[PDB]
């Protein structure tokens, strides 16, 4: 009988590594019951932890919305006070020279209220209440009267300020003519303090059009002709630090070009600059408007 | 009889069992795979949104504070060329009116530089860049120089200033006395606005003493002695609004007070506004300083 | 997971553990089939080697009782040609010393016969061919009429022959008498050649009784009274060889030894012989026979 | 977690039904070590009966033949004194008559003293203790002696015996010549008592030769010429129940045709009786002598 022995003690032994293996399996599913628990308290306290962080950045930027639009109004009264005065003054029997020395305090004191007006204008942008019009306008006229205004500012530079509406530009558009005046001025103003000398071109293109409204393409370019080699390092550097400060968005090149960047993604629209070394720096804007 | 054929055939039945039960689990370690995938994926997906929020809310503090300053720095310019020439105008021939006309611009160009001043003030606090002086001084000259200060601010509205330092009140402490003066002149100008008639009163007290520090309490109280029931709604009113501001954070009752919340905070301290009916309201700063 | 893809390799490992012993255990079962089968091939080979075995001896022994048979019929037709012409010549003028040596003849020629006639009663022993009578009888008498035709051969070699029944035994009892008493005349001839002087005595006693039946000891004894050291040792030297062919069974001690035993046997009972040094020696004969 | 607690029962399930199909197969395992063990005790039990019914077949025939061998003594004594005394008378003063009757109680004697001696004999064959002689002889004189031998036996009844060896039959042969007669003078003789009238004739033939041996048949036929219907039937019916006892053994032709088949089968042959109608019947026997 000595193959039936090894029978009957062959499917003990067969049996006894299946309850080992058995144990083996066992502990891996005592590690899933625990490896489960360990995620879902993870995904939960992860996700509250998310909760409060999102909470936290809408309260930040309500508050930070509220504190500059109660700042611009703290310095809105006594600008106020300034700007009373200083007319009841100018309608008053004064000398030229003491009329000219109220003139350079009215102009600052307008500009002061400038910057209080574009503070407030952050605020309103920050918020999401600002309210943009709805009025038709001429393009042609809306670049040259902007133009107008900053040529005593190039002029001061020696430099000549260009315009250029092609033939194929659709000029009656509807929207807000003021705002985008607004960052016309900013980008040709700050055109002209990266330049020494040369010309400021304003080129207002077509990009793509339809019946009821049009693509338009909107270049400021510092061209740069007879700049000498340190002229031109400096003005791709003002051009890079603007472009650096319209990707950061916190008041390097000035608040009005944060005010810039803010209205023309309102519009629709986009902002850049451009740059080739034989060629001059540009800033660049492209917005959709309808036809009036 | 015939059992070594039923042997031969169980171990095939045992298996066949087995076969369709490793299907069925089979189907559970596929699902397994993919629950688990789903877990991990969340929580690296949430880890990953997590130090992205972190490192956006660091970002924006970083860009609210450059923004304040260069906000600032951007009201100045035009500032000065008011300050400037409006002292040029007050060195000219002009009659009595014109030059009460020169004080009132002279004074409210005067308020708007402390508020460009408050701002940069701010955005230093606000980076975390605001370094507290070390210098001993005498508490009792202190609220007696601020109330000085402000004296014609409440004489202006027909009010006293009355100053109170207890005798058990230790005056020899150390720590920053100009930015002390600071939250001092801002609280005692905001209890001149906040009331019409009667007394701001300044109280100086001892709450506990260490032979090394010391715990003061100073509150600017209106007691509002003669006010009519209207002046005494319109008091209780405005210190609420107070109040509120202190919570809020927002700059709703001027940033000045903004500043003081920030800078008692800094010098490891409370500000409060306490109010009873028939006894008027009140501003309280509690604070530990070190003697000598 | 880490212990997902262990449960997923786990089963197919505990798997292929279960292929490489069924291999082994499938080796165990087609050697189990062949041990078997051997072994119910064996079981029926010896099974029928025992038929085989015991079909021949029912054949030698047929064949031994019908060669007994014919040989005493082989030997009867001359001898009772000798018997006839013996009594022919015996009734012839002879003188006295020619009738001495024909008497001689006729003793010689009726022992003969007295020989071929036992060895036709055992070839019908020895075929089963043997029916016992069933008569009633008185157990004194016939060991008294056994004693009385064996008093001229025990008188001749100076022996007393005694018989003892006691009262406890019962004697009327119901079997073969004649066959009995063939027994018993055979044990007592025997025990009369054994010894040379003395007496043979016999006893009937009880072992065992019922109401229906009576078991019963006969023995038949030399007591052996005044023998010498020499005839003593010759007494259980001649018993002794009588035990030897009682056992042995080969006709040693003659054949009538040979059918006592086989009678007593037939009748469901014992035969042997006891011996005592100072007590002589014994034939014994143990039966159970119905009462009358 | 619907299916991670399925995966843990799932285990459960599986383990419940491998635990009850060990308890079947179990159960299959301890029937097996039973069913084993029966067919070994078996194997055992019968394999201790086949060597006792061996040893007492061993036995029984060394009994047999020591029984024949004191059966032959038992009778030789008792006729020892008939011949003895009957030689006796022979010397003595008696008429014709009276001798003529000797003469036949001597040949009755003899004839008894021969039949003792073939049970002798027998039982010398019957222990293996028969040994043959290994002598040249001739086979035509070994004839013609027991004829010779039988001449008286055949003329008493009427009949011719008969001779007849052929020229191409080897008669210089070797083995035992005493034992061959011995079969000779019984098959005639048995032949001479078969048969009423006519002529006994013995044929020696060759059946095959090679250089070293000789193969045999001699024939013992009582032709029956000129026998009536009753004496041929006769002469059949003898040699049909001769031809029975021939295949029976058991001594009903007489012991010497027993012996006449041993002897013959001892030297490597065979012995028949053949039967014709119209030509009588016969004896034969077939056997292989080496030659010189
Ligand atoms: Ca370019
Ligand atoms: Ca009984
Ligand atoms: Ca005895």
């Amino acid at each position: 009988s000595n193959e039936l022995d090894e029978l009957a003690s062959g499917i003990n032994r067969m049996a006894e590594t299946l309850q080992s293996a058995q144990e083996e399996m066992q502990h891996n599913i005592d590690q899933a019951t625990e490896d489960v628990r360990q995620n879902l308290e993870t995904i939960e306290i992860q996700n509250i932890e998310l909760d409060l962080a999102r909470k936290e950045a809408l309260e930040a930027s309500r508050i930070k919305s509220e504190f500059l639009a109660n700042m611009s109004h703290e310095i809105r009264t006594p600008l106020n006070g300034i700007l009373g005065f200083t007319n009841l003054l100018q309608k008053s029997e004064l000398s030229p020279r003491q009329q000219d020395y109220l003139t350079t305090i009215q102009k600052s004191a307008e500009s002061l209220l400038g910057i209080i007006n574009e503070i407030l204008d952050f605020s309103k942008i920050e918020a999401g209440k600002l309210v943009l019009e709805n009025l038709p306008f001429n393009l042609r006229d809306l670049i040259q009267d902007a133009l107008t205004m900053l040529a005593p500012a190039a002029h001061e530079k020696q430099l000549e300020l260009v315009s250029l509406v092609y033939r194929d530009t659709p000029i009656q558009l509807q929207g807000d003519p003021q705002r985008l005046k607004q960052i016309l001025t900013n980008l040709v103003g700050n055109a002209i303090k990266f330049t020494q000398g040369g010309t400021v071109a304003v080129r207002a293109m077509l990009e793509d059009e339809s019946d009821d409204r049009a693509q338009l393409r909107i270049s400021v370019q510092d061209t740069g002709i007879g700049l000498s080699e340190e002229d031109q390092q400096a003005l791709f550097k003002a051009f890079s630090q603007a472009d650096n400060s319209l990707s950061r968005q916190a008041g390097g090149t000035g608040l009005g070009l944060v005010i810039s960047k803010r209205l023309i993604e309102q519009m629709g629209g986009e902002i850049g600059v451009d740059s080739t070394p034989g060629e001059g720096a540009e800033f660049w804007i492209s917005l959709s408007l309808p036809k009036s």
